[PDB]
This record gives structure tokens, sequence and C-alpha cells, in this order.
């Protein structure tokens, strides 16, 4: 017996409020697509879908595969989470929210204390994958991807919703390397932050201030240097907890690239203003970065091909 529906977002992020002892095999969740069906009420893992090939990715607080519903053959991705560690917010906060710059949930469904979260798979990968394969980008692609990040990040903001872990890893490319798109809203809040991934975090953040949505910004602007140098902001330069350094140390504008080209170096500056008051808007930081853009000649880059040394 099981209590999985066909429904909407708002029915999905109802439900998930009842997520929040002896561990059961309830299965219960909607499904938001009708590419995901459930039978008879029930959606099981290895009953009625599975998932398949080696991992596609690490999520916030689980880990992401490519799964196949076994009825209709529908490839999507899902990340599986332990009960415990679910956090609501994941399946509220976007409730009712579309966008070209956020990755669509297909859905979400609990099997005793196991959430599985169901999305858009997008056979691109993630940004993060591709600074691995490529050492890491140049700087009109690193300006184009930061550009669209920032656009999602407009859509979120004036929502008041904070994505919460703006990364490479979160960020993802549609086949062609044409169009990203931000995902995971594990660490996300409507405007207590439970903090991302440490090289990308904000002063406020470490200081334990009120976290509003700068810290988005600030972030972007750590995984721009980590599309633009091949490595996550402060490791090259500092060893064990960052937490004290980013806090007081002068934002990392050292690290940007002696290479990138005046209105650059200039948006990267102002996306990483130690002080949130001082820190550019997504709206504000968009515009100079696509003015930032046309000023190096556009994009003209081809997303892959040429290896480029990531600083050592
Ligand atoms: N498709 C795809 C793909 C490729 C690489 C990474 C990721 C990725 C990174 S975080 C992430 N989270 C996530 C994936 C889901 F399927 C459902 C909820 C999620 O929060 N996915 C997805």
């Amino acid at each position: 017996s099981g209590s999985v529906s066909s429904g909407q977002a708002h029915s999905l992020a109802s439900l998930a409020k009842t997520w929040s002892g002896p561990e059961t095999e309830d299965n219960e969740g909607v499904l938001l697509t009708e590419k995901l069906k459930p039978v008879d009420y029930e959606y099981r893992e290895e009953v009625h879908w599975m998932t398949h090939q080696p991992r596609v990715g690490r999520g916030s607080f689980g880990e992401v595969h490519r799964m196949k519903d076994k009825q209709t053959g529908f490839q999507c991705a899902v990340k599986k989470v332990r009960l415990e560690v679910f956090r609501v917010e994941e399946l509220v906060a976007c409730a009712g929210l579309s966008s070209p710059r956020i990755v669509p949930l297909y859905g979400a469904v609990r099997e005793g204390p196991w959430v599985n979260i169901f999305m858009e798979l997008l056979e691109g990968g993630s940004l993060g994958q591709l600074i691995k394969q490529m050492g890491c980008l140049p700087e009109d692609r690193a300006l184009y991807y930061l550009g669209q990040a920032l656009e999602g990040l407009e859509y979120l903001h004036t929502r008041r919703i904070l994505h919460g872990d703006v990364k490479a890893d979160n960020v993802l490319l549609s086949s062609d390397g044409s169009r990203a798109a931000l995902c995971d809203f594990g660490h996300a809040l409507c405007l207590d932050y439970i903090p991302g991934t440490e090289t990308h975090m904000a002063p406020e953040v470490v200081m334990g201030k009120p976290c509003d949505a700068k810290v988005d910004i600030w972030s972007s602007c750590c995984m721009m240097l980590h599309m633009l140098n091949g490595c996550h902001p402060w490791t090259q330069y500092f060893r064990g907890p960052l937490c004290l350094k980013i806090a007081s140390e002068p934002p990392p504008i050292r690290e940007i690239p002696p290479s990138c080209a005046p209105l650059t170096a200039q948006a990267i500056q102002e996306g990483l203003r130690k002080e949130p008051v001082h820190r550019a808007s997504a709206m504000e930081l968009r515009r100079k970065v696509g003015k930032a853009l046309q000023e190096v000649g556009g994009l003209k880059s081809p997303w892959k091909g040429e290896y480029k040394e990531p600083r050592g």
C-alpha cells in the first residue's frame, strides 16, 4: 500500500512539510509530470523505477543518479536523501516558480527513511564537471555562464528566495553548452541559514550575521573564480579551516587572473565586497557582467575542445 499521487507543486510542498523512530516502508509523494507514473498509488525503487549507470553527481545531503521509469521508459535525474537530513525547503522554495534558468523538479517520493527527489536530466552535465574536463574556462565563456546564473538569481531574489549554495557543481548545462540553469535547493531559504560549501561562503555567513540574498552573489563570484582558475578560491593560498580566513582576510580578488579585462575584474570585485550592504545585487551584477562580456568581444570560445591550464 502507498499514497503516491499525480499532482502539482503546491500539493507536493504541503506533503513535504509533513516529512520535516523504527524505519518503515511508507510510500507517499507527488509526481509532477505524466512521464513518471504511480502504479496503484505506489512508486518504489526497483519495482516501478530504477537507477542505472555511474553516479551522475553529488548533491546536497545525498547522491544524484540517472533513473528510468520502468513503465514509461522516461529518463530523468534523482537525488536520494535520508529523511533525517532532508530539508523541506528543497520542495517548498520553488513551488510555483518556472524559469529557463532553474532546472525543473519532476516530483518527490518518500519510501521509508528515504526521500527521492526527481528532476529533469540535463545531458550537458554540470559546470563543475566542465571545469574538471577543460582545466578551466576562457573569460568569455565564464562571463556567459555567470550571467545566466545571475539571471536565475534575479528570478529567485525578487521572490525573496536565497538559493544558498551557488557553485559550479550545482549549475547544469544543456546538451550543446548554450544554456545554464541553477539546480539543488537543499540549502535554500525563504526570506536559519544552513551554510553551503565552505570555499564559497560569504563573510556574513562565517560571522553568523543575518544572511540575505547577497550571500548568493558572493557565492556566484567564488564560482566565477573557480571557472577562471580551475580551483575554488582560498584553497591555493590557505591550509586548514577556511572560516576564520574568509572573515578576516581581504576578499579573494587577488585570485582574479591578471589576464581578465577591466570590466571583468571590476564585476568580480563588486560581487565580492565583504560587507553585503556594499555588494552588488543580482540585477546590478548581471548588467555589469553583460557589459563585460561585450567588452571582450562577446561569446566566441567553443564550449569544449581546448584544455586550458589551471592555476597550479
Ligand atoms: N542531470 C543532471 C545532473 C548532472 C550533474 C549534477 C547534478 C546535480 C548537482 S546537485 C543536484 N541536485 C539534485 C538532483 C536531483 F535529481 C534532484 C534534486 C537535487 O537537488 N544535481 C545533476
